[PDB]
């Protein structure tokens, strides 16, 4: 069994906000992350969604899938991970605008996929893949994280245009649309849509098809195989999209 007894995690610097939960460094054995509901007694749906998450985290090993080391459930459920001696990929690139060498930005890609490939052969739908649940770890690994909407089979600017409709949603297919917005971050330095200030009305226009991630911002040495890979991956029509081991083929594929 995960789960760890009560004393044990201490709590220390809040870092930020989850998925359903706040998100705090930590110690157990060492540097940990704890993610936390703060409610005093949690509602069913709250208490089912913590059940989830751990039961998709404990089925997940891999070097790019952020640790998941244990969850306590009192005093508050818990949910511990390694820390990551680092930022998330969307700090580097939008806050911090790190400037990376174009073959450590294709490595990041490659590693994400990775990630993602191991999941769905897992049978993992993330579900809220973005570069804010992606963390660098000493600059060099990558760790994809929060696993609060994943599931066995408010950020929209990942978002599959299938997804903004709602009226099927989600799948592996979704799953890589967002890993094409990563793309598109990795290789532009930016967020889409950038030059559009109403969220309302991206939603609209993505969901309709009006609008799309513009390639041609994409930095000069960015390679034509991986502007290419990118406007699969963002194909409109979900079932045009490629595959997590057909994108980790292609990117491999530099090896140039
Ligand atoms: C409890 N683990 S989790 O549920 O997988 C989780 C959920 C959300 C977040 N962040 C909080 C900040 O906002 C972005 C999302 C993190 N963050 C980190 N986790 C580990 N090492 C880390 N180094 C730097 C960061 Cl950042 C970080 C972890």
């Amino acid at each position: 069994d995960w789960e760890i007894p009560d004393g044990q995690i201490t709590v220390g610097q809040r870092i930020g906000s989850g998925s359903f939960g706040t998100v705090y460094k930590g110690k157990w054995h060492g540097d940990v992350a704890v993610k936390m509901l703060n409610v005093t007694a949690p509602t069913p749906q709250q208490l089912q969604a913590f059940k989830n998450e751990v039961g998709v985290l404990r089925k997940t090993r891999h070097v790019n899938i952020l640790l998941f080391m244990g969850y306590s459930t009192k005093p508050q459920l818990a949910i511990v991970t390694q820390w990551c001696e680092g930022s998330s990929l969307y700090h580097h690139l939008h806050t911090n605008e790190t400037k990376f060498e174009m073959t450590k930005l294709i490595d990041i890609a490659r590693q994400t996929a990775q990630g993602m490939d191991y999941l769905h052969a897992k049978s993992i739908i993330h579900r809220d893949l973005k570069s804010n649940n992606i963390f660098l770890h000493e600059d060099l690994t990558v760790k994809i994280g929060d696993f609060g909407l994943a599931t066995v089979k408010g950020s929209i600017l990942w978002m599959a245009p299938e997804v903004i409709r709602m009226q099927d949603p989600y799948s592996f297919q979704s799953d890589v649309y967002a890993f094409g917005i990563v793309l598109y971050e990795l290789m532009t330095g930016q967020l889409p849509y950038s030059n559009i200030n109403n969220r309302d009305q991206i939603i609209f226009m993505v969901g309709r098809g009006y609008l799309s991630p513009d390639l041609s911002k994409v930095r000069s040495n960015c390679p034509k195989a991986m502007k290419r890979l990118m406007a699969e991956c963002l194909k409109k029509k979900r079932d045009e999209r490629p595959t997590f081991p057909q994108i980790l083929a292609s990117i491999e594929t530099l090896a140039r």
